[PDB]
């Protein structure tokens, strides 16, 4: 075992590896969305910028978990990163609806990992999740839900989607 | 009585205590509205900000009356602040209509207070009302009237509401 | 349910509405004290400034709970804010003893809310309480206890009260 | 009549000349106190500075009434300024009690002048009194009442008087 390992359960080590892959998959989804919105027949640069930033942050989130794995003396095991569920994301509202679902899928995973850490009496790990993940996840879900409501108000299609796009830019 | 009290009628003292409560009530109503417009299914950030600011101003007007009561040798007697009439305020137009009616209700009470002070020959209090309250009240009522007209022109629902809310940001 | 709600128990939602009202009530108690100490026959501006700041802090804490209700998809329910039963606060020491009792009362309710959140496996809400509420509450209680001891040493009536008040300003 | 006189009643003109003399008399009373508190066997420099400033303020108020007489086309009639009957002012508290009595005496006369102006339908003169005289007068009376209460708390003789004086400097 690692010279640094102390009070680090192998179930928590395994779940951290699962989370690393999930964060990376989410980064891939938002990368796909970002360049979809730069197609010459889509051309929503506000949405595109929103999802590039989203993609960048998910990748930083994955790296924080990799760095965390090493800090506790666990071993990073990287798996294939699945292809995004879609190539083409449709309207702005549909991409936001997919992003809301993905964020809540990641949040449930984060909450399950917290329950695993709690049951294994790992307060260093529960503190990591509460500090660096569960807070941003809740604010992220709130922000996308707000944006869906505003987009439905503005449009959601036609002139409204055009005017809404200018606010994410 | 007070070592300071001079030409201060007990009817004026009591009406000041009523006005303190009314200002605090108005502040509470506007706080309710402000966080209503931050609901994920409402998401009107300009309306939210407008009513937050209105709430703060009302609490400041209440505090000016409390300071005033002490200046004149009267005794502040605080009363229960009633729950806001609504928990949910509907559209941005419906909230503005509620606000206009509230602003005209407060204005009527302030004018009755001015009548009471004038009838008790208290020019220090009539001056207070004219400088610190009556002016802002008329400006506030004209502003909300302007807003109701603009929002009816833009919308008042859908894209016009989305666009008008940007102007309160 | 709210499009954003996830892992948010109805008991925690109800408890947060309860807590908003108690922070607003505390705000009102400190507002009462603040202007009591500006009476011409009391004239303790340091105490007045201390309790004014306490009033603002409690109102900010109430609003953070309202923001929190909205973040999680709960619905804010605002209720009447009762007036303090005894607004004749007495000496600075008696007001400080009342403040300490109130701070501990709020602290007990916050711990009960922590226990409800914990029992419902809500680490997002326990994180909020530890960071935004329980830390300040222990610091507040310690600060007021210090003040009570310092004022009993100085005074707590006459010249000692006069001098202690000046170190509060 | 004066080429500028318009809507200026002779009773208001006479009352303003009366008021100039009373502000000048008040100035003289505070000048007496100011140098009384610089006696080597009194030695209260904070009180001395307070009453010196009060003396200057009263003289400025007298001169604003003289300017006002000229603005309206009335004719300034200056009369003898009586000396204070008792220039042995006693403790700081006794001087403060004398100041409060004087401030209220001046306030009553100003309200009588407001009533004369109002009865003669002179809104220019009621505007002058509310803005330039009645506001400062209530603020002065409140400030002195506060001071009396603070000095009674601190002292009002011995070390408390010594310390209160230093907070006045
Ligand atoms: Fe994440
Ligand atoms: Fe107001
Ligand atoms: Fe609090
Ligand atoms: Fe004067």
């Amino acid at each position: 075992a690692s010279q640094v390992r102390q009070n680090y359960h192998e179930d928590c080590e395994a779940s951290i590896n699962k989370q690393i892959n999930m964060e990376l998959y989410a980064s891939y989804v938002y990368l796909s969305m970002a360049y979809y919105f730069e197609r010459d027949d889509v051309a929503l640069p506000g949405f595109a910028k929103f999802f590039k930033e989203s993609s960048d942050e998910e990748r930083e989130h994955a790296q924080t978990f990799m760095k965390y794995q090493n800090k506790r003396g666990g071993r990073i095991v990287l798996q294939q990163i699945a292809a995004p569920s879609m190539q083409e994301w449709g309207t702005g509202l549909e991409a936001l609806q997919a992003a809301l679902d993905l964020e809540k899928q990641v949040n449930q995973s984060l909450l399950e990992l917290h329950s695993t850490a709690s049951g294994n009496n790992d307060p260093h790990l529960t503190k990591l999740l509460e500090r660096e993940y569960l807070e941003e996840q809740v604010d992220s879900i709130k922000k996308i839900g707000d944006m869906i409501t505003k987009l439905k108000r503005a449009g959601p299609t036609g002139l409204g989607e055009y005017m809404f796009d200018k606010e994410l830019n």
